[PDB]
């Protein structure tokens, strides 16, 4: 399941959603290196751009088959291949802000297929967010924990805005292997450092170029 | 601090809430045995009723103090006082109905004092919920995760339907102290088996009567 997963991948994503009413479909081609915990993605607001909202809201749901696992933590997502892994997250926004997804990941002829369906509401008129005030997110750490067959995730992320403030954010994840059949070896509790740092954009972010780089250590 | 938490606690409870649309102010007048895990809480809508709306939707934002703990897992909620605790709730339905919860515990003159805004958006015209057809929560079990001083909970809740189904909702809960100082006792990863049954309600569901059993069990 592990042997799919080779040492490069490059991976396909659909996003799909509506932010306060406003609809759009974003797609993305890129690569990285599963086991070194470094991918690079080319994202492109192919409709509904420019979008009335901070991109910064939609850059976390375009990828933890991307982790770099030391030996002694075995690692749930390059396992859960080649069926791939479902992710359902929930994001609190303090001044109100709620997003909820649920993501896809899936292989076909080695390449990492993302479906992500995206759904924010009560985003205030004149916050950060709907103002494109936003410069993007601090580099954090998701506690995973093992649940039934699956994991959660929790980070209590960092939204930088202007005037050099935050917009503390509540990421919550349920991953869920799409393998039934087979022993997957579960991990314990344990840490995920990730940091999501803007390569490029233009034409009023309908063009961004993402990379994170995420490293798994023991908690 | 757990002193303050006595064999028998009363509970006084407003609640005030727009749900699509529509705004409502709930009142409620309760007592139960933090210690053995058991209340009781009569609630009346006050405003708005009758509430074009499935109360089971506000029946789980009406008191984790009322909870059985084992000796050996201590009670983050009973050591908060006298200064109490503070949750935030969202609630995915999978029909598209999204609430936010912000509730703040706190303790007068020997009384727990329960203050809850709720906003609810999302809920499909002809969706059970808007179209009165819910018979109460199904028995389940919320998982507490610890975190830098808070906690986290996640529950798959079940909603039953009018024929026999139900309306699967992930609640994702973040509990917080409002103690700063002195040492709270932190709990590793726990469960509490939870059932909530609706005793008696009246005049179009306007005066509710609910009882929980709340229990505490390693994980």
């Amino acid at each position: 399941g592990e042997e799919l997963i080779k040492e490069e991948m490059p991976m396909k994503v659909v996003l799909e959603g509506t932010v306060n009413g406003h609809q759009f479909k974003c797609t993305g081609e890129g690569e990285g290196r599963p086991y070194e915990g470094v991918q690079t993605m080319r994202i492109k607001v192919i409709e509904g751009g420019p979008l009335p909202f901070a991109f910064d809201i939609l850059a976390t749901s375009f990828s933890r088959t991307f982790v770099k696992h030391p030996k002694g933590i075995p690692d749930y997502f390059k396992q859960s291949f080649p069926e791939g892994f479902t992710w359902e997250r929930v994001m609190r926004f303090e001044d109100g802000g709620v997003v909820t997804v649920t993501q896809d990941t899936s292989l076909q002829d080695g390449v990492l297929i993302y479906n992500a369906k995206v759904r924010g509401v009560n985003f205030p008129s004149n916050g950060p967010v709907m103002q494109k005030k936003t410069k993007g997110w601090e580099p954090n750490t998701e506690m995973i924990y093992p649940a039934d067959g699956g994991l959660r995730g929790y980070t209590d992320m960092a939204l930088k805005v202007d005037g050099g403030g935050h917009l503390h954010c509540s990421f919550v994840t349920e991953y869920r292997s799409k393998k039934t059949v087979g022993n997957i070896k579960m991990p314990g509790v344990y840490a995920i450092d990730h940091r999501l740092e803007r390569i490029e954009e233009s034409d009023n972010e309908t063009y961004v170029v993402q990379r994170e780089v995420a490293v798994a250590k023991y908690s």
